[PDB]
């Protein structure tokens, strides 16, 4: 059987090959169906079980990485189904938890999630609904257990239980989830895994790295737009370990590692700040702390004419708050961002044949705006101070009345 299988798993990566299809999300189909029925039968069995999940990832993401190219109608009709199937297959695989198969699977499954967040945006909404439905049948039990793996000796078991915790909060949208993660503790166990997320950066691996990739994402997200339970555990210890990277990288390319992690911490930092201010706004007292005893180094990390001089003269001293400033005008003016998403269309258009106008129109405009509005934040250069700065990245009158304050 061993054998059988193998030669399955590696007859599956061939048809994968030459798809690079219909046929093949098919007979991803059928596999799904033989395997389904097994893995629900019964409890070697284990390792099979993450094969299957595996290769249902390699189909999986080549299905939605066609939706994202995207017979318009049937289509769409397929591959509800599909996900309706996908849904009881990952009941039983959580009713039958191999625990390490599991969670590498769920983790793919919280990403295709996350990917697919109008008519498709209420499917993806009501699968969302349904999803947390379909965690709820599983129960408490499966949280614990997930957040046990998270922690343990199995180094991809935990890589994947991790990934997974970060689509389920994703996919949340009744924020029980968080409270029943306070409820056991994780949070104060996170606040070592949170050194440990930093042991794991310290120390399957495509599927690990994307996972991670994805991770690095959300996170950048949240720092552009449960702070309560984080902050109540020691979020300023959880810190130290930032201040100690930065302190290694002062003593290479190391010292660099440490000063991004920093910059990832400080993120998570203000995210913090941000939501607790509305019923905790004695939290300011801690963002004004021990958060920017940093030199240099925070320098670097937030800046990694006339604004970069501004950037860099807060950073002489002061407070970081100017630099925040600085670092969203320089995202205001990537508004190619938006062009390169255009020409990456484009070129997807080209495969899909074998259209960038808006996104070059994007990218002109953007530029034009920007250069100008930078001289004027370089004419402020040359001339509460917090509000000012975000409103200068969003002027003579609020500049003349920041001079008299400054």
């Amino acid at each position: 059987l061993e054998s059988w299988r193998q030669l399955v798993e590696i007859i599956l990566t061939a048809c994968p090959q030459d798809l690079i299809t219909e046929h093949r999300q098919l007979i991803i189909r059928d596999l799904l169906q033989d395997l389904h029925v097994k893995i629900l039968d019964d409890d070697e069995l284990m390792p099979i079980v993450a094969g299957a999940v595996f290769t249902l990832t390699a189909h999986l993401s080549q299905s939605v990485r066609t939706e994202l190219k995207q017979t318009e109608n049937i289509s769409a009709g397929f591959a509800s189904i599909g996900d309706s199937s996908l849904h009881m297959i990952l009941r039983n695989l959580l009713e039958f938890i191999g625990f390490q198969r599991v969670r590498a699977h769920l983790y793919g499954s919280l990403l295709y999630y996350l990917q697919i967040a109008t008519a498709p945006e209420d499917v993806f909404s009501k699968l969302q609904r349904d999803n947390l439905s379909i965690f709820e049948s599983y129960g408490t039990a499966l949280m614990e257990v997930v957040c046990r793996d998270a922690c343990d000796g199995h180094d991809i078991g935990r890589m994947l239980a991790l990934a997974l915790l970060d689509r389920i909060v994703s996919v949340d949208r009744q924020q029980q989830w968080l409270l029943y993660l306070s409820n056991s503790g994780y949070l104060k166990v996170l606040v070592d895994s949170l050194a440990e997320d930093d042991v794991v950066l310290r120390n399957p691996l495509l599927k690990a790295l994307y996972i991670y990739e994805s991770k690095m994402a959300f996170l950048t997200r949240v720092a552009k737009s449960g702070a309560i339970e984080l902050l109540r555990s020691g979020v300023i210890v959880r810190l130290a370990q930032c201040q100690v990277y930065d302190m290694r990288p002062e003593t290479p390319a190391p010292v660099e590692r440490y000063r991004q992690i920093l910059l990832p911490a400080l993120q998570i930092c203000q995210l913090i700040l941000t939501s607790s201010t509305a019923q905790h706004l004695q939290a300011a007292g801690q963002v004004l702390q021990f958060l920017v005893a940093h030199s240099d180094t925070i320098q670097a990390i937030l800046r990694s004419m006339m604004e970069l001089q501004g950037h860099i003269g807060r950073f002489q001293r002061q407070c970081l708050a100017l630099l925040n400033r600085f670092g969203g005008s320089d995202r205001l003016r990537q508004l190619s961002l938006q062009d390169d998403s255009s020409r990456l269309d484009g070129v997807s258009k080209k495969d899909d044949m074998e259209s960038l106008g808006v996104v070059i129109h994007l990218l002109k405009q953007s530029a034009n705006n920007f250069f100008t509005y930078y001289d004027i934040h370089r004419q402020s250069v040359g001339k509460d101070e917090i509000k000012e700065l975000c409103q200068s990245e969003m002027k003579i009158s609020t500049t003349q009345k920041y001079g008299l304050a400054r």
